[PDB]
DNA sequence: GCAGTTTTTTT
DNA sequence: GCAGTTTTTTT
């Protein structure tokens, strides 16, 4: 599967460098499609390979759109490339085939809107950080939750990436770098006394080393580096 | 391409027979797909076959509505078959494969929503006439012209159908019998004091022998059977 | 894994 | 052919 989510990375990255930019119009530019905003209700997106539409919610948040046209492009990138096809058919079916094509649609689209090259701007100019979390979300346009996975994938190092959010501080989504095991769970509650809440409250941010509030009443230690926007904190647990 | 409209009627003419009834809501019963009747603006339809979705336009008229649903249905179809799929590619390419596809989902469109079954029984209860051609869009619940092309193919002898509307009584869309060289293009005038006009003024159907108008000035003897509806006559030049 | 959205894990 | 919608043809 590791293949195949490789596969669909270099699709995707050699799709958005031909792109003229990441800007919301320019994404369709690669694509012989049609793209149409409209109310769709609960559906995020569609895309008909054989009238070539694809088709936005223009109810839903801008951030949101974007992932779902990205997502879209790689459905068409998908169904180009009959190599990487024919290998997931040899390899799943069913259900666990569709899961499978979602999965790597979602892959793509991650990499066609946060290029390496984003990322490891960001990790140099401001490390591994919660500070890095919020650039990149707002540098790629996309929502704190998908600029968490894939600075989390990037992360070189022991992090648990965070987003928090009053829900009563609670972390909203959370993964850990590659070699992490520990879990946040959603819903995991930050103290008030934790620099995370002191973030959100001064509404400045703040480094220091502190703890992981995991749900156990373990308090791991580690360094945090958290970043206070508009009710929500970008935050990375630093881990030894 | 005949092979392949041929190919085309026996799926869905098989899917048809599978269906409860060729109610709106049935249509959609032999397919792993779900339907979002929705606002689409221009765009009459759409199938997203990656995540199992058929969008149809609720601002447009139910017959239409039925015809692209059907249309849909079609192009499911026909990514089902591989074999019918295989000898598209090695005949057509690029645009040309896009426009036979198109023909081909309306062909089998058509055959969901008018079985050959209903044209012969109406055909037997009122010939090859006006009177059967409206019969049939009411009995099959479409419009007027997709029943005109659809009773014209199975009517054996030469007959002109033609639909009427005021836009001044002119030919909205006609089709002639497989064995029909003559064409009435859309837009040929109905002279007032001609029996379809006749039909509609009086909003009773005639049975007479007449002429077709042709623009050419020319007035080709024919029997003609006239149906008036709410502003629209359904016609039928039988030729000798 | 896969989430794509405001020694410290835990079917 | 393909339209799918209210000797009489005519790029
Ligand atoms: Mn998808
Ligand atoms: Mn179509």
């Amino acid at each position: 599967l590791a293949p195949a989510k490789a596969r669909m990375r270099e699709l995707a990255t050699a799709y958005a460098r031909r792109l003229p930019g990441l800007d919301t119009h320019s994404l369709m530019s690669g694509l012989d499609a049609t793209l149409t905003f409209m109310p769709m209700g609960d559906r995020d997106g569609a895309y008909d390979p054989e009238h070539r539409v694809v088709l936005i919610n223009s109810r839903v948040r801008p951030e949101r759109q974007r992932f779902t046209l990205a997502h879209e492009i790689s459905h068409a990138l998908l169904l180009g490339d009959d190599d990487l096809l024919s290998d997931l058919h040899d390899a799943y079916e069913g259900e666990r085939l569709e899961q499978v094509i979602e999965t790597l649609c979602n892959v793509g689209a991650a990499a066609i809107l946060m290029p390496e090259t984003l990322i490891d701007e960001l990790l140099a100019r401001f490390g591994p950080s919660g500070r890095a979390l919020a650039e990149l979300a707002r540098r790629a346009d996309v929502s704190a939750s998908s600029a968490l996975y894939a600075l989390a994938e990037r992360t070189s190092v022991p992090v648990l990436y965070a987003v928090c959010a009053v829900s009563a501080l609670t972390v909203r989504a959370s993964a850990g770098s590659p070699g992490v095991k520990y879990s946040l769970r959603p819903g995991t509650l930050i103290p008030d006394d934790h620099p995370v809440a002191v973030a959100l409250e001064t509404r400045l941010p703040i480094t220091q080393e502190s703890y992981v509030p995991f749900r156990s009443g373990r308090r791991m230690p580690a360094y945090v580096d958290a970043f206070p926007e508009r009710q929500r904190v970008l935050v990375s647990f630093a881990l030894l």
